[PDB]
DNA sequence: ATTATGACGCT
DNA sequence: AGCGTCAT
């Protein structure tokens, strides 16, 4: 009892931007603000593919992966913004630069781990300790947490007919219970972490004009889950004590890393649907079905416990460019293949050169991946070679050299390629 | 014809 | 080294 770890050692948050690519386009074009809007790529086929959707547009049922022509059927007044196109492919530079704006603000507060173009984990354990020392015995006011939800509250016994009324009542219950006394209560630490995350979210909105949501908990999985509970423009605190009720009706697929085959297996092999049901199995039983690492992870995670560290990494480990060639457009000639490789290499060269100037590093390996027609896998084949010069002509020529014997017969290229992907990796200081 | 592209585990 | 999974 006295010796059972409860996974309450850290304070971790996950900050994720709300409808991020849309906000980027709305900041730039004020006519799009506060309107049902989506961002699309490649307008020629079915009006383009939607990759981001404003919350006003979601209310009509518009979603990612939907065709714009189809989205317009659900939402006639839907406004659209097109992703920039360069060299015949989508160019996501505008969103990467916007991402940098936000990541640089978050880094001021604590160590972060970039997790995607629009989210990062934050390890607030040290910052909370410092803040706790800064205010001795200072009780925490509700005004310090104007956009925070406490998951699981309010509980027990009219302002609650509306959502802000629920939020405030739950926050009051939580704050009324908190003992400022006792610098080591995990609940107190989370609360101070939440205050700091309000400050962080305020700074991002002030300095970039972008709104975001956040989750604060004791580990990355719970912080990520918490982030999505009250999006948009709100933050949610998930305490250790909230986990049994929260996990009791939480579908297994909603937990990070369980959204694929492993999660399906868990459900299928154990005959359960919710994360909390995992507690009735022993660690050995879970290890026997899903392996040593997965079994141990599951046994601790269904109890709200996870030890994956927030890595101190702001910069991407790899830099890559890819393009799909669906259906009839699959590449069928040598020349075609070489031209598209050159286009990808030119974009890559730009991004690498910038990376070298900004971050004092150079990539040393080039990985080329291709997908052949009829193959469902992301990558049909991967090959690599040395990246010794940031030269687009050398890179595209070397990439062709490494995959040219994949061609069964021809001038002609077969089987046709439905994807080309160039990735620069193995960075070293410069 | 659900795209562009990341991190990282397994062998 | 090369492939498979899970992810936004
Ligand atoms: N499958 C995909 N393919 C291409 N781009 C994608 C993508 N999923 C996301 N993006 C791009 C476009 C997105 O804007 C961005 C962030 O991904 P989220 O955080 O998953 N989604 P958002 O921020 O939009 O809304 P909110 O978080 O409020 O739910 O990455
Ligand atoms: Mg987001
Ligand atoms: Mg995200």
């Amino acid at each position: 009892g006295p010796h059972m770890a409860t996974g309450q050692d850290r304070v971790v948050a996950l900050v994720d931007m709300d409808c991020f690519f849309v906000q980027v386009e709305q900041r730039q074009n004020p006519h799009l603000r506060n309107k049902p809007c989506a961002v699309v790529q490649y307008k020629s086929w079915k009006g383009g593919g939607i990759i981001a959707v404003s919350y006003e547009a979601r209310a009509f049922g518009v979603t990612r992966s939907m065709w714009a022509d189809d989205a317009k059927k659900l939402c006639p007044d839907l406004l659209l913004a097109q992703v920039r196109e360069s060299r015949g492919k989508a160019n996501l530079t505008k969103y990467r630069e916007a991402s940098v704006e936000v990541m640089e603000i978050m880094s001021r507060f604590a160590v972060i781990e970039r997790a995607s173009i629009d989210e990062a984990y934050v390890d607030l354990t040290s910052a909370v300790q410092e803040r706790l020392q800064k205010l001795q015995g200072q009780p925490i006011s509700a005004d310090l947490l104007p956009s925070t939800y406490i998951e699981g509250l309010p509980q027990g016994p009219e302002e609650t007919v509306q959502k802000e009324g629920m939020r405030k009542q739950g926050l009051f219950q939580w704050l009324d219970s908190l003992q400022i006394d006792n610098l080591t209560s995990p609940d107190l630490q989370l609360t101070v972490g939440a205050v700091i995350v309000e400050e962080m979210r305020a700074a991002i909105e002030r300095e970039t004009g972008f709104q975001c949501s956040a989750g604060i908990s004791h580990n990355k999985v719970l912080a990520k889950l918490a982030c999505g509970l009250n999006k948009p423009n709100r933050q949610t605190l998930v305490s250790h004590g909230s986990v049994p009720q929260l996990f009791s009706q939480m579908p297994i697929r909603k937990i990070r890393s369980l959204g694929g085959k492993l999660g399906a297996s868990v459900i299928e092999i154990l005959g359960i649907e919710y994360m909390g049901e995992l507690t009735q199995f022993t660690e050995s039983q879970l290890q026997s079905h899903f392996g040593e690492k997965n079994g141990s992870w599951l046994y601790a995670m269904c109890r709200g416990i996870e030890h994956d560290p927030v890595k101190p990494r702001q910069l991407p480990k790899t830099i890559g460019c890819s393009k799909n060639f669906p259906g009839k457009t699959a590449l069928a000639t040598r020349e075609q293949v070489q031209w598209w490789l050159l286009q990808l290499a030119q974009e890559l060269e730009e991004r690498l050169t910038k990376d070298r100037n900004d971050n004092d590093r150079v990539a040393t390996q080039l990985v080329v991946s291709i997908r052949v027609q009829g193959d469902k896998r992301l990558s049909s084949l991967r090959r690599c070679c040395a990246l010794t010069r940031y030269d687009a002509h050398k890179m595209s020529h070397d990439a062709f050299t490494v995959i040219k014997n994949c061609n069964t017969s021809g001038t002609e290229w077969s089987p046709p390629l439905t994807m080309l992907f160039l990735c620069a990796t193995k960075f070293s200081a410069s």
